[PDB]
């Protein structure tokens, strides 16, 4: 659905994410929890992290962010051909964690915010539009997998 040029813009900025996955992941989660506080309630082990410095120093949160972004990067590198990578994520997020698609919108907003904050010269309007399209495709396809598992979130 994305053009090849759009995928190239997505993967160009993703290579910059991969220079510091941990740091990008922490900034994305800090942004997510600040912008949309309801999302932190899904994480029991992160609730005692009350300040930004605590969140940055938390190995548990840091490792979680790398897990999250690694999964997302592997999906993005498939350029839409991602059923195999996407199914297990849908399974856990639909049936165990119970993450509504709206929360996937919230973290998508945080990803775009952090990428622009860190890489404005590599993340202008066309690259933002390409990343938005890629994350829209991800959210569309994961919502279809949610429903196949019986989850309407
Ligand atoms: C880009 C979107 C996301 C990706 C790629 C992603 C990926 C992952 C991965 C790979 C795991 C570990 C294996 C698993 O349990 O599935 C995970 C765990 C988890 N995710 Fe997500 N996730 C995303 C968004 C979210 C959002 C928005 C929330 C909640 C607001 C969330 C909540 C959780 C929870 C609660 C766990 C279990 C963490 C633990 O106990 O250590 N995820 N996620």
């Amino acid at each position: 659905v994305l053009s090849e040029g759009e995928w190239q813009l997505v993967l160009h900025v993703w290579a910059k994410v991969e220079a510091d996955v941990a740091g990008h992941g922490q900034d994305i989660h800090i942004r997510l929890y600040k912008s949309h506080p309801e999302t932190l309630e899904k994480h029991d082990r992160f609730k005692h992290l009350k300040t930004e410095a605590e969140m940055k120093a938390s190995e548990d949160l840091k490792k979680h962010g790398v897990t999250v972004l690694t999964a997302l990067g592997a999906i993005l590198k498939k350029k839409g051909h991602h059923e195999a990578e996407l199914k297990p994520l849908a399974q856990s997020h639909a049936t165990k964690h119970k993450i509504p698609i709206k929360y996937l919108e919230f973290i998508s907003e945080a990803i775009i915010h952090v990428l622009h904050s860190r890489h404005p010269g590599d993340f202008g309007a066309d690259a933002q539009g390409a990343m938005n399209k890629a994350l829209e495709l991800f959210r569309k396809d994961i919502a279809a997998k949610y429903k196949e598992l019986g989850y309407q979130g």
